[PDB]
């Protein structure tokens, strides 16, 4: 038994939920919160930039040190930083981005990072600004990920669909 609550059951572990991932955070305090991370962990914009702003931009100045210690992610990799005050650790996936070109079978390659943890709070990998089909994107979690996902996705109109024309 967890805390996440009003989700609808996709499947054995996919869970989906209409929420504001921050909000989701703050309230359960997961262990894991999946951020839609880029190789340079520049938190601008999207899930990223949500997450960072909640942060008041520690998770900038952290990340920030993570790379002048380590360099870029790999597109389709990861890596476990602090979740301040959203959660125990950030899980930092970096989803191949449509509008750079880059190969959306990836995608696969970025889900199976979530397989690492138990139980997490994350939105769909490469769907927003990274330019990929949500309900792609849904198709590859569930096809990939074994581990507990609580999916948090912030469109209503975009849940309705997800939902809607899930197999």
């Amino acid at each position: 038994v967890n805390s996440f609550s009003g989700y609808l059951k996709l499947t054995d572990n996919v869970y989906i939920k209409n929420a504001d991932i921050v909000e989701e955070a703050k309230k359960v305090k997961p262990t894991v919160v999946v951020n839609a991370a880029n190789v340079y962990l520049k938190h601008g914009g999207g899930v990223a930039g949500a997450l960072n702003k909640a942060t008041n931009n520690a998770m900038q100045v952290e990340s920030d040190d993570y790379i002048a210690t380590n360099g870029p992610l790999k597109v389709g990799g990861s890596c476990v930083l602090s979740g301040h005050n959203l959660a125990k650790h950030c899980l930092h996936v970096v989803g191949p981005n449509v509008n750079k070109g880059e190969d959306i079978q990836l995608l696969k390659s970025a889900y199976e990072n979530f397989n690492q943890h138990e139980v997490l709070l994350a939105p769909l990998l490469s769907a927003g600004i990274f330019g990929a089909d949500p309900i792609h994107s849904l198709r590859v979690c569930v096809d990939t990920v074994r581990t507990n996902v609580y999916l948090a996705v912030f469109d209503k109109n975009l849940y309705d669909k997800l939902v809607s024309s899930f197999l």
